[PDB]
């Protein structure tokens, strides 16, 4: 199943995302559930608003949220939801929500896949609308929703993502 | 897997449905095998129409013909073959097809996914247009298959629906 | 899981096709992973092509490239990732890559799945602007990937189709 | 505009079919306004049915109901509302409805735009499985809309088909 | 041509609406150009939100931003750029921009296009996420172009939306 | 109609680009009648390739094959056939076909539609990739008609691109 998916062939440098959602899909919040490893609706979100890059997350890792962390992949084309991509990461957007510190990584497809992204060694070299449009999600896609909500921290560098992914990962396995 | 979904937290009341068709897709009739918990294509269905809500049901049931029991999801948007949502039955269509009683329940997402259909309390409340929507779908559906063929037998509340629920969960306990 | 599907009910004749990459799709190479059974991203391709065909392999199958057979299949309408579809073999499409000989079988959709494709027994009866499609995509999918080549060899019959089948099925058996 | 657009290059052989309706597109019913040359929105349709072909006419055209001539175009992959595609008429689906007989003509690519449909000379040559879908289609597409209904009659030739071609210009040219 | 299309079969009741976007689409702002009547791309969205309706205008009209009145209508199923929706307007949300005051009107379809909104009299009876969920997207749609804002000033009645129509009838009648 | 938008609002530094084919398409060739101003399929295309970028032309310019000069427009998201975009022209592909030289220029939006291309000021800052495709796009898409082929000759920068502007609005000019 996609229980036994690795964290990655070589974290945090090499990692694999499990995608929940595709980038610029229809506002249905799915979630892997860890007991089946099926899909599951988490919710319908209430705005008007998608995810600009596909999301998902590390397998075998675990944040304090309770959760595998999460990851934003950015692709030419959505990717499906319980498809597996091999990434690189490269910068990770700070948050708190309404259960606590909840970063939000970005890894970009791993030379493998595609040259396309190769080019994206450090946070600085992310797009700046892109980033731009994923700190203005997180800040807004919750905003109707009674009980969730977002307080956006700020960009931070590749080696700061690598080390959330180690940190999560060393949660987990200790759990 | 699929296989190990319940059918829900707390039966018949609040359900989990795994979903084998879209609301609105392609004519691709999809089933869970129960074997391996793989989608297969059991037909590509003759007729140009389409299911007006997601299409699927509930895992650790098994109803007169043989499957688990079906159920009918409306949602915003159209759901993907594999995932699991969780729902609240409120009507279920009666009829019979070429195996027999073969009875389609309707479930809409519960709360926690979204407030939109809360005020869904029992049949009378779908929309009429919906309901005469699923009755036509059923009655026509196999129309240009030979060997299939419905005979639709009537709306009935939430309250049947349960039973249904219970009455086929029961069946699987003890197969 | 889908590591668990039959490679048919009664092959060659009868077949199970999982799929990997529906017909006129995003250029996103997915393949199953055999370890867990996960649909993974190999590669975002480089030409600006898309399969004519599903795409995807016949399971406990092993070629010499190994990995399981590959296999086209023809529907109305396409198939989801991850899907398994019954069919019946009716031509292949000799060539060698970068790895050595990866022949290209077509089969086509059941009986009991649709009737459309009965009159299709062997490949003279494929249509000729698929099969030349067919036979482009190969010979360019992988021309702007260093490292990646075909050379395509023609078409053979259906019994060559599955006389591959029967060969890759007993190579996996004695792996 | 659309209205400025010829009924054909050499009718009844040679036809322009602009369109209204895609195949397999969800149930908004469009048609052009006379006066504007615009898309509109006649109904959105009661029945879980798709149009098994795109659907359109042929300009310049006056049938009994008041309307441009009726005209089904199958295609490899569906058409843009409003566009225009170059056929020829194949065979002719007779047919009443609420306000009197109203044919569904079958007009195929014209050979200039693809070789694909070059083989189908006649009605007998369409498919069995598409001229049903279309019967069935018109059959009970007003199942749910009062005051709309239809009595089909059955399928008619090519001969027959650009018959009604030259009958309905004859009509709009002395209108 | 679009140009041609009048504002309404018996304005303020009973209107049609030009379609610019469609409900739940890609971020491309498309407009109507006056002069030509086509469809130009009006700016590429920067932020990830989409409009929770189709979004248009009554054509023969003039606001005070030198535009037609700005119309969102529900429908069930997306329209097309560039079609025209017979509708009944039902409730306005007032808000001022970086231009000035340009309140967006809603309307449903017209009973003859379906009965789905017959129910929906005024704007309490509009449903209460879609009109928070207008609200939203207006509020923060804007917020990543620099010279861009909105202030959301409120929600007023089917009067208020029908004075506002004939308002700027009258406007563009004396231009 | 489409056949009265201005070539550009300064040419050749600010064109607009009347867009038939969208980018990653269906195998629909459009084309612009200029009699009628309406989209025409010109051909279903017979390899399984897509366009990179829109596709579309120039108004009020004539290139030597007879047909508005050829204009390729990456976006972040696909655009409607028939729509109209504000550019800048940034390079050409040069090309001849089986009817003589007819150039593929490519023309980024204009900044006041996004920031996303104002760094792409010249050939060279176009993506390595994209190029790649297009020329492979252009060298292939026409490998399986008959008639019908192409020579690819190779890029060239921005003033080239605007030379052959001037060039073919100068050409229809004086016709
Ligand atoms: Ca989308
Ligand atoms: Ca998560
Ligand atoms: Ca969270
Ligand atoms: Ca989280
Ligand atoms: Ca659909
Ligand atoms: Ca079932
Ligand atoms: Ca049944
Ligand atoms: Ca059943
Ligand atoms: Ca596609
Ligand atoms: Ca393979
Ligand atoms: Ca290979
Ligand atoms: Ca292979
Ligand atoms: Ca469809
Ligand atoms: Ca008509
Ligand atoms: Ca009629
Ligand atoms: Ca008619
Ligand atoms: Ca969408
Ligand atoms: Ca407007
Ligand atoms: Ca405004
Ligand atoms: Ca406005
Ligand atoms: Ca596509
Ligand atoms: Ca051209
Ligand atoms: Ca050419
Ligand atoms: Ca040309
Ligand atoms: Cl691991
Ligand atoms: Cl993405
Ligand atoms: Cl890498
Ligand atoms: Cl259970
Ligand atoms: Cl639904
Ligand atoms: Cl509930
Ligand atoms: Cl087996
Ligand atoms: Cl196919
Ligand atoms: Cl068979
Ligand atoms: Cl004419
Ligand atoms: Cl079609
Ligand atoms: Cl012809
Ligand atoms: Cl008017
Ligand atoms: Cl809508
Ligand atoms: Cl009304
Ligand atoms: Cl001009
Ligand atoms: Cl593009
Ligand atoms: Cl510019
Ligand atoms: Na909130
Ligand atoms: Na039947
Ligand atoms: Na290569
Ligand atoms: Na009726
Ligand atoms: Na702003
Ligand atoms: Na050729």
């Amino acid at each position: 199943s996609l229980l036994n998916v690795p964290a990655g062939k070589d974290l945090p440098e090499d990692i694999y995302v499990v995608i929940e959602i595709p980038a610029n899909a229809d506002p249905i919040k799915y979630e892997i559930d860890k007991e089946s490893g099926a899909l599951f609706v988490d919710r319908f979100m209430s705005t008007a608003m998608f995810y600009p890059c596909n999301y998902g997350y590390i397998n075998h890792t675990l944040s304090l949220d309770g959760d595998p962390v999460d990851v934003l992949v950015p692709t030419p084309y959505p990717l499906q939801p319980g498809s597996v991509t091999r990434c690189r990461p490269v910068g990770v957007l700070k948050m708190t929500d309404e259960a606590g510190e909840d970063a939000k990584l970005v890894a970009v497809p791993h030379s493998k896949l595609s040259k396309e992204y190769d080019h994206i060694k450090d946070v600085n070299d992310l797009p700046e609308l892109l980033k731009a449009q994923i700190a203005h999600f997180f800040e807004h896609y919750k905003d109707l929703e009674k009980g969730k909500w977002v307080k956006v921290e700020g960009w931070e560098n590749a080696e700061a993502a690598k080390a959330e992914i180690v940190a999560s990962f060393e949660r987990a396995k200790n759990k």
